[PDB]
């Protein structure tokens, strides 16, 4: 298990995030229009993982959405924006709003993604909602970059997972 | 298992809803404060547990907050409107709010209320959800009166709800 933050105050998260260099784990998750989607549907692309306590929380951070951007302004990249949301509660995410190659998934039915990915909250009032983190996954589905962002309200680094992507 | 419909295909549902008679089982969910809330933090009073597939459908029925105000206008009566919707959604709600009683709660950590209360899908695209459903539980905590809805979309039988809240 792992320690994050919240409100700086301290939240354990299950298991591990995955390592640069291993395997990617299989998962199914659920698209807007109830659809299972497969990481296996995304074979042979780039494939950012951007992982949130919640995208219903009623405000824009321009952050968000200018990451996704950037991260699909380059070739052969989706960007797939994770959280407990329901499908019903994420079809009007704005950081995905204008932007092709940006999917919003959810975690409702398959719990077991948060622990396999070592990002699912396990005490405290966040209990049952995915950590801040970034999965960046190459490909052949091999991870490349991760990061399960210490103070779950600020920015991951954005930064090297654009610089990842690229090289 | 038992059988509904969604916009008239079959729907799977597991296990089977609390029958008039049935001792209702103890339950934990969750509020819009991400507080834990228990049956039996409602002792001695009759609950409503008014169960939908959402709460965040972009659409309010008018039925909905009409039978909330009714049953609340009963004496020592709580309505419990449970879904699967993260607490962050269910503030889109029409159905509670400014209603004294009336309650949203969430089964986003708490999958095992659906299967023990006998409302959980099991198939189709909405597997994961909760069944419509309501159960009128007494101050014995026993079971006198429940509805698994035949068709998802439709309203419960209301009027038999009430009646049974009344005699």
């Amino acid at each position: 298990s792992q320690t994050v933050h919240f409100q700086g105050n301290p939240v354990t998260v299950a298991n591990s995030i995955p390592q640069a260099g291993s395997k990617a784990q299989t998962f199914t998750l659920v698209a807007k229009d109830l659809s299972d989607v497969t990481l296996g549907q995304f074979a042979g692309k780039r494939k950012v993982l951007n992982i949130f306590p919640s995208i219903d929380t009623g405000v824009c951070a321009a952050s968000v959405r200018k990451f996704n951007q950037l991260a699909t302004e380059i070739d052969n990249t989706v960007v797939l924006c994770i959280s407990a949301d329901l499908p019903f509660a994420q079809s009007r995410f704005c950081g995905a709003e204008g932007l092709n190659n940006v999917i919003t998934l959810s975690t409702f039915r398959n719990a077991e993604f948060l622990q396999a990915y070592g990002v699912a909250i396990a005490d405290g009032p966040l209990k049952g909602l995915a950590a801040r983190a970034v999965v960046v996954i190459d490909e052949n589905d091999n991870v490349i970059f991760s990061q399960l962002v210490d103070e779950i309200t600020t920015e991951p680094d954005y930064e090297a997972a654009l610089a990842v992507l690229k090289a």
